[PDB]
């Protein structure tokens, strides 16, 4: 009730910032995310013996892969943070709750391979779920977790706020699968520049989220540079052994996977930031102004990747 989590000085002022690094202690990462919870949603919302649970048996079923692991669970949640905190008023106490809970769970026992491999290799999960494959998988794999005796974090929730979080939580999942950004943006996108955007619109209030998660998802871009580009290793380590998979299954992988193709990587990142990032950080600039660091951050790291091609690094 009154044990509040405190950090060291430089993190308590640096995980503010939306470029934070949560660093390389990974005994740090659960206080960090208790922290962010008592900041966020208040010292209340969650039993701590129920919640300190429920956070080791998340990080038991993250698997130890380079990319799609423990640390970007928490990473995901703390860009959350971010979000929520330059945005106090414009989210409701159950969103607070259920989105860094969402986060957190987000790529819950990633096998480091796309919705693609599993579809071409006819993995089981691809018969079980046709479209966002992992996604519905991760959500899946959330309910399980929160149905373990003692993890049970919303008990004290009505009926009915349960049955809202969860179903907040399972749209905030399925919206992290990069495949429905495209279309979920260009919507934002014109309802925005229309004028018809209306955040009492509970349909429309579903797609901001969406964006929210994918920004949060996809936040290694608005790191500072060293961090961006040493994420970028991890990312790719499982894109070239999902490559390899690939020519395993006798399918040439596109360039994006092959290990060879590793002169190209300059350039393929040059072509997310433009085609993904950026376009992200915008349409998210322009419905929550407070998210403009993210935008400025995601720009820098543009300019850090041209440079790389011009062998200026
Ligand atoms: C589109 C393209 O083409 C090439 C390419 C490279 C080398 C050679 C030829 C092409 N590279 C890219 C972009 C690489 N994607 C990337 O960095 N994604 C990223 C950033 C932050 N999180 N995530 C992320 C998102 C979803 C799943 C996993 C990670
Ligand atoms: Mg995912
Ligand atoms: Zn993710």
């Amino acid at each position: 009730g009154l044990m509040q989590f405190t950090l060291p000085v430089r993190l308590c002022k640096e995980i503010e910032l939306f470029h934070f690094d949560i660093g390389p202690f990974e005994n740090m990462w659960p206080g960090i995310f208790v922290y962010m919870v008592h900041r966020s949603c208040g010292t209340s919302c969650f039993e701590l013996e129920k919640l300190c649970r429920f956070i080791m048996s998340v990080k038991k079923n993250y698997r130890r892969v380079p990319y799609h692991n423990w640390k970007h669970a928490v990473t995901v949640a703390h860009c959350m943070y971010a979000i929520l905190q330059n945005n106090h008023t414009l989210f409701t106490d159950l969103e607070r709750k259920g989105l860094l809970i969402a986060c957190l769970c987000h790529d819950l026992d990633h096998r480091g391979f796309s919705n693609s491999y599993l579809q071409k290799f006819d993995h089981p999960l691809a018969a079980l779920y046709s479209t966002s494959t992992m996604e519905q998988h991760h959500f899946s794999q959330t309910v399980s977790i929160l149905q373990l005796e003692g993890h049970n974090i919303f008990s004290t929730l009505s009926s009915s706020e349960y049955e809202q979080v969860l179903e907040i939580i399972r749209k905030a999942i399925i919206a992290t699968d990069l495949a429905l950004y495209f279309g979920n943006r260009k919507q934002l996108e014109e309802m925005y520049q229309t004028g018809s955007l209306n955040l009492n619109n509970q349909s429309h209030r579903d797609r901001v989220i969406g964006l929210m998660m994918t920004a949060c998802d996809l936040c290694s871009v608005t790191k500072l540079w060293p961090v961006t580009k040493l994420t970028a290793n991890d990312i790719y380590a499982e894109f070239w052994a999902e490559g390899d998979e690939m020519k395993k299954l006798g399918i040439q992988p596109i360039p994006m996977m092959d290990r060879d193709k590793k002169d190209e990587v300059p350039q393929g990142q040059l072509g997310f930031y433009n085609a993904v990032a950026i376009p992200c950080y915008t349409t998210l600039t322009q419905i929550l102004p407070p998210t403009e660091p993210l935008l400025k951050a995601c720009r820098d790291n543009l300019s850090q990747w041209e440079k790389v091609i011009r062998g200026e690094e």
